[PDB]
């Protein structure tokens, strides 16, 4: 059949399983969004305030996901805004494929065009960046941006299409690539490998299981907490891992890290030997700056590249985390000095249990107090009376980062986000937005900075047109927090850190949202309860100090090393000048 | 003296002749931000909403400075939402320095790092793309950025150093190079050039120079002057060229192009030969999406790289524009043919004042009505009234541009604003801003659709802090509007096209702005006095309708082609199968 | 201890198991080139004619180890030579180590320098690209280039280091990483997988199994014969995977391709089901321009990135081809349907034998005629008389290219050797030299062509002076005979594909190599005979037809599709002009 390029690619997106568009209309997306209106995927497109913006809800859609089930969709220019999101992808393991729609391939290569979009930017940041020549390749490029993206690992694929191709038209047999199988990710490790950890985790004095986010993506909470049980090992996760292990259980010692609990990071600072699964002991997690001490650990991941890149293991394991999991339930009967013991009976136990009950004491001092300016962990025991266990919590990035990390205390995975791997502020309301139409049966709960607000607030008009009842605490403090903080520590002196903040409920009701502030009342369940009750995105504007959180609050975190000294550097000797030095010389 | 980096960037900085530091803190960005406070740069830093909106702001700022005088310096990862604002300098020939600093030095290249910034993501859009590896480049780096920025063709130029460096101490001797003197740009033609084209000026019988951008960026208005009235030609501009010639003069026939005014479409249409000056010819400009039909020209540039690359002129001139028209002057007496008259007594005069009156007429036309929704011709009327010859008139893109570009009259260079070589949606704001604070004591009005709106309206905290009284007009129609009207026209409905707005005022408000809305009253006239009387930033919104403008209005256009037809294409048959189709194959 | 970072470079290489440099001395690789004559890998420099010379000597070494055991060190203007080698190493799956020395960094970013190498030329090339911009990070990034060059995918790594980080000095605590552990690369597939495949086989008619250079690779060649003897199914490989099954074995089809054996051909065009192990289905391999189709298969792979990017399996797998084999053969007792026969009597045998013996004749007729010009098979059938079974046989692209693949029957794995993935000319002479160097115990017989000895007989001086007894076979019909034949296919006509021959024999004696040319005795056995107890290089004349081999040979073959024909191709008709054109209306 005859068929357009536009309609083609809405062909393509269907096949491989895309449920959520994010585009923004223009001449170049013209025929793309007219194909998509003939389409059943028609029906679900977001067209957000800004492309920085969409491109966010996609990373936040397809964190929760760990698939590219949405996909975004841009006219020529607005692709200029993506860089951002589409490195947090990259990094963070985000499955994200983006379909940029260039000017006119006739008028490329001219040097006074208009709108010929460098997609040769996206290189350096893309898992894949394709430009698409032919109309008879837009099917195969597309099939080839989902399995990159999709692969171990994830990440973002780009796909730029002049849009004359969009409009061309070409007889479509076997156009786009149909019948694709994917193979298994359950790939299973050999017996010695398995043998050997065991063996490990049984002999050691002071073991601990350190989950990350491959464990969430592999599917394996029931395998964790059964060998967790058997052997009696406390469990420390990354905050992508964090609510693959129930944090209410005895044995969960939550996230370790800069911005973790501080049970974990003394679970770690004491153990003897770590089995990590699905971690890839990055410079902002585990390894704190390229600080922390990592104790003899065996490694398992999918992604041979993480393994032995800094942190050289006792023994690396290409396995899938649920399948290694299972592999040693299965072997540990049979492993030498294995007893079947309950985990409260263990001679671990007890010190696991005082590192976790220390914690959670510091945490009821933080949340304890009434009045304002609040305390962020006085918010989140708030949230924390009102959240079911499919609820979702959202932060950005900031001082408000460590109360957010450490007043969430999951049950479930893949219920924590943020500009995890790149810490880009403004992430946090986008990307919550699109956690929610990802997950319409999740409460949201958004805790922003100030700062981080200013730059996407915008989208509070996809919010209240596609209802999206994301509840957002905006804590105020008119200030770049974790930056006075630091630069005071620093320097003495904080610059460039202070400013104004709009009437945030003002800027809520101006929307149609829900708007409240506490400032007054300090009345924060309240705030809460009226926000949920009245069904429409929420705005709680909560007074905050200047310093609580990443800056500050002692959590046994080591690194990283960002108020770094300088050292006195020598000159070059060499005999070769600066430039216009040779005016001196006269 | 041993100084840390962070100082010998500012120094840089300084001896380059950067007066306003656009800046976003973070950790990376620490000392820097230090070493500014310890400058006299340090007391103005505007430390905006987002980089993308400050990076907006530099290029207004120095879009009128025609120098890099506003510089950007960013934390790290902040440094990733710079490009679409780097392109629009590039293609638009706005000299603009950004620095970058980058995550330490030390921990680059590491798989697992946080932020390591991909700099090369910069290399396709920058004019000059620079990573430093060693404190005793700083210097060098940045004099290299600001020699590539403000030369011919102007554009950005980034420089990556990761943060380490600014710590790090170091003797300072000779490190910052100071004391060089530039290149005279006032290149002069070669007087066969300048003879051959005041012979065909003279032969021609209804010639038209065309005055572009760079004219303004040489400063040739009061030659043109007497050149035009000298020869008795009218002049058409580009958009960046406006302004250059007095909009009110009897010879001023506007800007072509497909926003610009029919009167000026109409007398190239009609001219036998055109001077050209500091034009590029571009797609959204003269060429209208390489479609105009150029009658014989002459091509003055000092940019070789834009003679001849698409338009073959009769004669390409490397010149400066008011050096080669200084030039003709001086040898038009002496040419054969020539005449001196007033420009009245021309034969050529009557037909290009018949262009402008119809134009006039037209524009009056729409100026006209009498309720709700309002006309964007009416508004721009209306700005006329309380407009002076320093004040600069912004635009965002979309229907609204062809009114705001239509209903500007202008008698100074530098004083229309817009993200002109690219289009991009949402710079008005902000570029608006940049404007103001490179100019405090001329007014400033923003004409804008409530779709670009939307994109920096965040930057309101920058205009209230700093008390910069744009005067905005946000246009309402609850759409993009140029693509609801494309669309309709091109498929019969319209898709993806329409959005809720905020209470616009009620936005202002909340920031401590000036707000109001005629659209009870139509009182756009009072609004405006309400808003200047403020001093502060003001908020006007004004609806209008959906269709008013660029994909509707008639003002001689010729292009660009964009609502394509496609054409059928073949599938190959050579033999070799697509992805897949393998199992089409099986029995 | 303080040491320079010459010392350093030099250390790190040794750690991570370099057994040979080829290197190319300038003042940028000085200090370099001191380091490593205080070090045992110093004994091993091979010093070559020119850089790209040496680049494919590197090449042959390693794609016979498997492993980037020879590493490149080279003076800045030099690293320009490296591109089209480092090209061949990335898509044939090549590890391979390159330290580019670039010029002062003290000078880079000055617009009139000389020497400052552009080395983000490699970025699209290399597996991994590292510019190193400082002393302490030159043992990391020695480290990562080769954890990503013996990776999966293998492939080429280069590190360009400003030169004066080699002479400056720093204290060598911990610099350059000890200690590294790989993961084993023994990658096991789930049973379900393992069972559907068995039953797969089990069931088909005529079955086959393809065993590409992943075979080799992973050491699977036991676990396939007593694969294929268990269930009776013929082996057809990749010209990478020939000599993993012994090529005299009575189940032995042969290489399919288009340089292939017609027996491998026709058992790929009468399967009903292939299991394919260890093979990339590539362009010039199993696809042939994208042109073969193939039957129902089962695609076992290390490398997801291969798993149906364009032919679609019904059963993707990723795991190790040697790994998966054992596993076939454990299972295969349980499969329904299977019966323990002996391969002579299964049903498929017949079939199978009679594909093998009609080739073996066309062969035997190619061979067997003497007299001027030689036949190529001819030839190879007078190495095949002298040829052991650790002997390699090493070709250039050309005509020449069909004989040489034909004419090789082969024991063991990684003894066929060439541009495979890139069909670059000029290959051959010096991945020879790299092969020999690898292999001490194999004579190395090269075929090559005329046009492709040219570019590297300069090679002759490293041949000579490190008594290397290469065994070189030039084929002369004073001709790119491949295009000769393709253009008169084509066109009716020839054209830039004529040249004139130096005297080789004239040439090899002026370097000290043994030459004889058999233009007037024929005397092709003599002349191996001599060449081999001379113990030099050796080079021997035979003059050819422009017409026999690739482009002209029915080896079975159905692309790739290079002589394409052109298609008429719409004007646009949009309204916009060509540059110049605006003449043309006045
Ligand atoms: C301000 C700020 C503070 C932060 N504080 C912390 C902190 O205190 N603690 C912390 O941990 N992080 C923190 N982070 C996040 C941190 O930067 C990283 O994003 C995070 O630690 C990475 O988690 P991970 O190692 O689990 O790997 P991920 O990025 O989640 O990657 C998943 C890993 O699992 C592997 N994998 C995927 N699927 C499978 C499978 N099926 N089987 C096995 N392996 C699989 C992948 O190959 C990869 O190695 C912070 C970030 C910011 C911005
Ligand atoms: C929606 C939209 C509508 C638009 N509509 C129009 C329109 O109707 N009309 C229009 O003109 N543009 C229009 N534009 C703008 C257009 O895209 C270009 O930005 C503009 O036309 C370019 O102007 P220019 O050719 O003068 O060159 P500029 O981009 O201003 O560049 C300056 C030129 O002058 C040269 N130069 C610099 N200094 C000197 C010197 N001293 N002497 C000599 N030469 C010098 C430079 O090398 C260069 O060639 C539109 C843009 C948009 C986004
Ligand atoms: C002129 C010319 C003619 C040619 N003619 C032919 C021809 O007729 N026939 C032919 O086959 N080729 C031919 N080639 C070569 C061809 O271009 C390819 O180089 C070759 O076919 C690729 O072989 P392969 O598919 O086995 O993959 P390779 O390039 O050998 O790659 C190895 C594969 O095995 C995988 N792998 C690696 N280790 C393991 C492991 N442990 N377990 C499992 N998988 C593993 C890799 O991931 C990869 O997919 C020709 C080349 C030229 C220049
Ligand atoms: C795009 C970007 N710009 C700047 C930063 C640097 N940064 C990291 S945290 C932070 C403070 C954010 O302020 P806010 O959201 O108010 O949070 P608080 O620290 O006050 O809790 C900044 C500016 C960044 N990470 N990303
Ligand atoms: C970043 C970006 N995204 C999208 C576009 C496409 N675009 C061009 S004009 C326009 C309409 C803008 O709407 P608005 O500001 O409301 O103006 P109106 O057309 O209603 O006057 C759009 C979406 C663009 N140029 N740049
Ligand atoms: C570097 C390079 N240049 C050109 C070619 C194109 N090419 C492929 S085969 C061939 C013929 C080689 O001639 P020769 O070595 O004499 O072999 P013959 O065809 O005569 O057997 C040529 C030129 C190539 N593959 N690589
Ligand atoms: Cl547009
Ligand atoms: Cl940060
Ligand atoms: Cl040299
Ligand atoms: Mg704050
Ligand atoms: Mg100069
Ligand atoms: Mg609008
Ligand atoms: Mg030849």
């Amino acid at each position: 059949a005859i068929k357009r390029g536009a309609d083609l690619i809405v062909e393509a997106l269907e096949e491989y399983g895309t449920e959520q568009v994010v585009g923004f209309i223009g001449h170049t997306s013209h025929f793309v969004a007219d194909a998509f209106s003939k389409s059943h995927l028609g029906k679900r497109v977001i067209n957000p305030a800004t492309e920085l913006g969409g491109a966010w809800m996609v990373n936040g859609y397809n964190y929760v996901k760990d698939r590219s089930a949405a996909v975004g969709a841009w006219h020529c220019v607005g692709n200029l805004l993506l860089h951002a999101a589409m490195q947090e992808a990259r990094t963070g393991r985000i499955p994200a494929v983006h379909i940029g729609l260039n000017s006119d391939g006739r008028l490329a290569g001219r040097s006074e065009a208009a709108q010929q979009v460098p997609w040769q930017s996206f290189t350096p940041i893309a898992r894949s960046t394709q430009r698409v020549e032919r109309l008879d390749k837009v099917g195969e490029a597309i099939h080839e941006a989902f399995r990159v993206a999709e692969g171990h690992p994830a990440g973002p694929a780009y796909v730029d299409i002049p849009f004359d191709l969009t409009a061309d038209q070409i007889d479509d047999k076997a156009l786009v690539p149909r019948g694709a199988t994917r193979a298994k990710s359950v790939l299973h490790a050999p017996n010695e490998d398995v043998r050997e950890a065991a063996a490990q985790l049984v002999a050691a004095k002071n073991p601990v299981i350190l989950a990350g986010g491959g464990v969430a993506r592999s599917g394996g909470s029931e395998a964790l907490l059964k060998l967790a049980e058997m052997v009696g090992v406390p469990v420390v996760t990354t905050s992508t891992g964090a609510g693959v292990f129930p944090e209410t259980h005895a044995l969960a010692m939550g996230s370790a890290g800069f911005c973790g609990w501080k049970s974990a990071n003394d679970m770690m600072a004491a153990a003897d030997f770590v089995l990590v699964l699905g971690s890839r002991l990055s410079d902002w997690g585990i390894a704190q700056g390229y600080i922390t001490k990592m104790p003899k650990f065996v490694h398992v991941d999918t992604d041979p590249a993480v393994l032995g890149t800094f942190y050289f293991p006792l023994l690396s394991v290409v396995a899938d985390a649920k399948t290694f999991m299972e592999q040693l339930i299965e072997v540990l009967p049979g492993t030498s000095g294995f007893k079947a013991v309950r985990y409260q009976e263990r001679e671990n136990f007890r010190q696991a249990t005082e590192f976790r009950a220390a914690w959670d004491g510091w945490v009821r001092e933080q949340e304890s107090g009434d009045g304002m300016p609040a305390s962020m962990f006085r918010a989140m025991a708030e949230v924390r009376k009102v959240q079911r266990p499919e609820d979702i919590i959202v932060t950005d990035i900031g001082n408000h980062t460590l109360p957010m990390f450490g007043g969430a205390i999951l049950q479930r995975p893949r219920r924590l986000v943020t500009s995890m791997a790149e810490g880009i502020l403004g992430c946090g309301f986008p990307m919550a937005l699109g956690a929610q139409l990802a997950e319409p049966n999740s409460r949201v709960f958004l805790g922003t900075g100030d700062g981080a607000l200013y730059y996407h607030f915008n989208e509070f008009r996809v919010a209240v047109e596609h209802k999206l009842p994301v509840i957002t605490m905006v804590f105020t403090n008119e200030s770049y927090g974790a930056n006075w903080t630091l630069m005071n520590h620093q320097f003495g002196q904080n610059n460039w850190t202070e400013f104004m903040n709009p009437d945030w409920v003002g800027i809520a009701k101006a929307f149609g949202a829900y708007g409240e502030s506490v400032r007054e009342t300090g009345d924060i369940a309240g705030a809460l309860q009226r926000a949920i009750d009245s069904g429409k995105p929420a705005l709680i504007e909560i007074p905050v100090s200047k310093t609580q959180g990443l800056a500050s609050d002692p959590v046994g975190g080591v690194g990283p090393n960002l108020l770094l000294k300088g050292r006195e550097i020598p000159v070059d000797t060499g005999g070769s000048m600066y430039p216009g030095e040779n005016l001196l010389h006269l």
